[PDB]
DNA sequence: ATACGCGGCCGCCCATCAGAATCCCGGTGCCGAGGCCGCTCAATTGGTCGTAGACAGCTCTAGCACCGCTTAAACGCACGTACGCGCT
């Protein structure tokens, strides 16, 4: 059939995880994963056009790093970095 | 010819039976998590090769600092004009 792929299950789960028996229309979906797919290309868009400033061919997580700081303001930006950096950090620990 | 009787009418308080209306319990429809699921094609798994890029060495630009002769530019103040802004 068709393929039209979204990221409905990721954006549904969070939602529940902040108000689990709290409800939305089939327009706000929409809206959301029209949202994140625009975060998506704007943050690994400029990773992108780093790497291959300073002279560098492949994109790391450190990139992102230095990319989400400057992309967000002040008190955001240090929370999401912290939460970003542990998830990973965990992520290697197992292996 | 002349006087007595009364008759239903009626206001009265006093009695009976049905209807209206509030409270004690209700069914109904809409919304949103759930479950089920299934054919399957995209991620994961185990695996090879090679190449970017970390890293250490090196040298060799240019960013810093610092100074003093020179002076243009900033400063602060004095005076009034011609706008900001208030009213009608």
């Amino acid at each position: 059939k068709t393929r039209k792929e979204s990221y409905a299950i990721y954006v549904y789960k969070v939602l529940k995880q902040v108000h689990p028996d709290t409800g939305i229309s089939s327009k706000a979906m929409s809206i959301m994963n029209s949202f994140v797919n625009d975060v998506f290309e704007r943050i690994a868009g400029e990773a992108s056009r780093l790497a291959h400033y300073n002279k560098r061919s492949t994109i790391t997580s450190r990139e992102i790093q230095t990319a989400v700081r400057l992309l967000l303001p002040g008190e955001l930006a240090k929370h999401a970095v912290s939460e970003g950096t542990k998830a990973v950090t965990k992520y290697t620990s197992a292996k």
